[PDB]
């Protein structure tokens, strides 16, 4: 069970009053969730592999050091006696969460989630037969003679991904994607929209652990990197349920506290479970613009962890929470690499209106790096969508030894 | 003058390619410009008296010193050579100020703002001669004389006022000795008014490289014994006297000059619109916009963008260039009945149960009776339900420090 209780009182950050979070991995999302901390007094403690990390700016101090290191951690933990250890991402020395935990600090959401959602046949296994709720069809191979008998088996175009990923159209692709050893190998789903559920379980006045559930988020990508997300999805109502029903289910058997993003397919009123991260998610940072104040999935996770209550309305035997606006985001990705990024074209993409830019502040830009967001809100989702997508491409970067690109 | 230009591009903070912005003051409201900084990748630095004050715990470095001595903060700004210097309060040394301004480093809005909104004489005459506003009538006194023909003159009950930092409700000639002990004072004519306005009115680069000025919805609020204690967003009152309101802020800012936020003091009795005072920087009633305007557009991060040079969207309305709000809100103030170290709130469970509403906690290590110490925010389709939700939100939490009991308020 969770080992804190319903939270009434706050002291102050820097005194010995202070309530700690101490965050394993400080990125863009951890940022978020520090500037709410910091919003409401809580003491910030930020940890990552590299210093001036985005969420290091901002929290009140810092350590640096190997996240896999179980030894590094403790000595974090130990130093610091946090009320809550925040894993950001899931490369953390996994070991060091369960005795964290064990030896009585709250793990968010609990430890073996987060190991959970590291293995990719863990997951799907929990999904089908605890969970049990509906997935794509599904089969493994340890082989590649297995591999060319699950993709016939299954049907192409089919979709390869190691347990720790390829789409192959045929089986002239069954060579590269056995080359990307477990693999699982999907059928495809040709949705209508990816979302993801950012269900959270926090306490109720009474003590118990409710499940509080936001507007469908959704979402699209160039596979492996979410490019654009917005809020709400324009799905039919009975999906909606569905989606609800669904994240339900999973949040149930993962436990905690602690807002998830649960992952799912969407084609008319069909639902099919993906994966879920058991944190917050990329794809809602739409909801620093379409939730209101204070209550963006950085500040739901935080007060989720700390015990405090979230408000939200029951509908048809479901707690939601009312969004404020419909918004969207598209990220600013680094074309190029190198140290100090600089970003350009503010004069157009900034006057723009109802939408803004949020730039990480991270040090260094590597080919892929997400180093910002552009966020928009319309009363129509589509016109956020396009919007948020515009000012993003008005943007271009360049590092110390990089030349402009858009 | 406007020293810098119509800015496109930032670079990032804790490299060489930061934008650094430097602030005088490190309250609450430093608090909020130095979380819109950090969400933009700005570099900020914070200063004030005392160390952990709000602003420095979110800033990536900070300085404590007396700034009203100026050796002190030519030190910081020297260090520094920040892009922007934003006085978040008013004792600042302003010799200081005009000095920076001098040797290039950019002053917001500008040094002489400043200097004047400090000196109630300035002030008035700055508004009366030069912005040529309408405000209530007024005389100045310098001797007990001075005061008792002024008070005589100006009929009662009036309102006398330090000419700098001591304020009085005269509603006879019995009470001119004791206003006299609270020298120069400012003698006003009793102000009959439905409700005070704060106009947050913000000079800015637009796209082609020009100063506008943008005007957000009128703030209304209400002072008690010089601190205020709740606002909230759009001010109830007529079409008339919001175009007034308009009008005479931009008479003002444009005398005033420079770049930032202003927050523009009014007083307002049906159509008609009394110019009070103004605050050459984010006011503590402006902290509704947190909740009432669209992320990155509270008056602290128009503030910021407008300083850094970037440009603000608006939307021309039978010629004034509006800032639109996004829902109406309020707020409500968080007060510390006691003193101490360690100050720590009760309540929360009910508090924060309380849906379209929540509270932001300012960090202050320490409180002394009457301190700020945080704010309830609450947002609706009705301001009214907002106003009356902020209100029911604070007075749900209870607050002690590590001498002290608990006490309500
Ligand atoms: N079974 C599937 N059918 C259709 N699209 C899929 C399927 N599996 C993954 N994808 C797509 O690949 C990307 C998601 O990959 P996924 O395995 O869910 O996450 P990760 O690869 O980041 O663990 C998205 O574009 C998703 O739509
Ligand atoms: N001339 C006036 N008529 C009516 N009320 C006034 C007048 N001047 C001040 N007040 C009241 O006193 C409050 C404080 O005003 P003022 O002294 O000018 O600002 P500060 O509180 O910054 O000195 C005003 O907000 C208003 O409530």
């Amino acid at each position: 069970v969770v080992m804190i209780k319903l939270r009434d009182e706050l002291g102050t950050a820097t005194t010995d009053s202070a309530q700690k979070i101490l965050l394993l991995g400080s990125g863009e999302l951890g940022k978020e969730i520090a500037i709410e901390a910091q919003r409401l007094g809580v003491e910030v403690v930020a940890v990552d592999r590299y210093a001036n990390a985005p969420a290091m700016q901002v929290a009140h101090r810092s350590y640096v050091g190997n996240m896999m290191d179980k030894d590094f951690l403790w000595s974090v933990v130990e130093r610091e006696k946090p009320d809550a250890i925040i894993p950001e991402i899931e490369a953390i020395n996994l070991d060091a969460l369960f005795e964290f935990e064990k030896d009585g600090y709250f793990v968010v959401p609990n430890a073996r989630a987060t190991w959970i959602a590291m293995h990719r046949e863990r997951l799907r296994e929990t999904l089908v037969k605890e969970a049990k709720v509906p997935t794509s069809r599904y089969m493994y191979a340890t082989t590649l003679d297995e591999l060319y008998e699950a993709c016939e088996k299954i049907g192409y175009p089919c979709h390869t991904k190691a347990i720790m990923s390829y789409f192959v159209k045929g089986p002239e692709d069954i060579p590269k994607a056995w080359e990307e050893e477990k693999i699982i190998v999907e059928e495809h789903i040709d949705f209508d929209v990816e979302v993801t559920e950012l269900a959270v379980r926090h306490f109720d006045e009474n003590g118990e652990i409710v499940t509080t559930f936001p507007k469908p988020v959704g979402h699209y990508q160039i596979d492996g990197d979410y490019h654009a997300s917005w809020q709400p999805a324009e799905i039919s109502e009975k999906a909606e349920r569905e989606v609800y029903r669904i994240a339900k289910r999973i949040t149930d058997v993962l436990g905690g506290l602690g807002i998830f993003g649960v992952e799912m397919f969407v084609k008319g009123d069909k639902v099919w479970a993906n994966e879920v991260s058991p944190r917050p998610h990329d794809t809602g940072m739409v909801t620093l613009a379409s939730h209101p104040p204070g209550f963006s999935e950085f500040a739901l996770h935080l007060r989720a962890v700390l015990g405090l209550p979230i408000p939200g309305e029951w509908v048809d035997g479901y707690r939601l929470f009312p969004m404020l606006i419909p918004a969207a985001t598209h990220v600013i990705k680094a074309k190029v690499s190198g140290y100090s990024p600089r970003f350009r074209g503010l004069v157009k993409a900034l006057s723009v209106p109802n939408a803004t830019v949020r730039l990480f502040g991270k040090p260094e830009a590597y080919v892929g790096r997400r180093l910002g967001i552009a966020l928009a809100w319309d009363k129509d989702v589509e016109v956020a969508k396009r919007k948020a997508e515009m000012v993003a491409h008005m943007i271009e970067l360049r590092t110390r030894s990089s030349d402009w690109h858009d």
